[PDB]
């Protein structure tokens, strides 16, 4: 339920001004996503005021709390629609940016999505998050780690801060219990992490409740994570 204005001058009180490229970039995003909707399964969400709200905007809201000028290399283990580096990439032209995602199917998307965007260093690799992290290459290589993801966060923990860079951070973008928080700070702790802060707060219009958690990397991931793809989900570290 957020029209253009809304979103332009949402951004704006955050300090964030879009130019009419950005812009456009956005209404390209939209078109698209709704278009390769059609073919496969991207989003639950096709209409217009409701993607800007619930993609758009809530992905560039780790803007609001991590400074993305800081920062040159961000890797998003994603749902495959490029929630929420993209709209983090658009704002911040600067960054290079790396989408892991399991199907190839959803990385042929992010490729034409990027080519229509007209984005420059962006990389898409089509691989399960836990072969990524293991490669010798991308391990530990990144300043910001990014998920939106349902997944419960000590999965997403072992998935996501393997690939961050010691002193660099994850952030994970959930929509909310004490008791998941709790296994996650464990995972964290054992995966090289610590949590510096969640930052709760609404999503405008709709009301409904975000969390953001912002990881700091602090010492290096044990060799033995993450684990074989598939093992994260069956035993989680906590």
């Amino acid at each position: 339920n957020m029209n253009i204005e809304e979103f332009t001058s949402g951004l704006a009180e955050k300090g964030i001004s879009l130019s009419p490229r950005q812009l456009e970039q956005f209404e390209l995003y939209y078109d698209m996503l709704v278009e390769w909707n059609e073919k496969i399964n991207l989003t639950s969400i096709t209409e217009k005021k409701e993607v800007y709200l619930k993609h758009f905007y809530d992905s560039i809201t780790a803007a609001f709390y991590v400074d993305f000028n800081q920062v040159n290399t961000i890797c998003d283990v994603g749902a495959g629609a490029g929630f929420p580096s993209l709209p983090i990439k658009i704002c911040f032209p600067h960054l290079h940016v790396t989408i892991v995602d399991s199907l190839n199917k959803r990385i042929t998307f992010l490729e034409k999505l990027s080519e229509a965007l007209q984005l420059e260093n962006t990389t898409f690799c089509h691989d399960r998050a836990e072969t990524f992290g293991q490669r010798k290459d991308v391990r530990e290589s990144y300043d910001i780690v990014t998920a939106r993801a349902v997944a419960r966060l000590s999965v997403l923990s072992e998935l996501c801060l393997p690939l961050v860079k010691k002193n660099g951070l994850f952030v994970a973008l959930k929509a909310a219990a004490e008791e998941e928080l709790n296994a996650g700070k464990k995972a964290i702790t054992t995966l090289g992490g610590e949590l510096e802060n969640i930052h709760s707060f609404k999503l405008p219009i709709e009301e409904s409740d975000r969390n953001i958690m912002v990881i700091r990397k602090i010492k290096n991931t044990p060799k033995k994570y993450p684990r074989k793809p598939g093992t994260p989900n069956k035993s989680p570290i906590e």
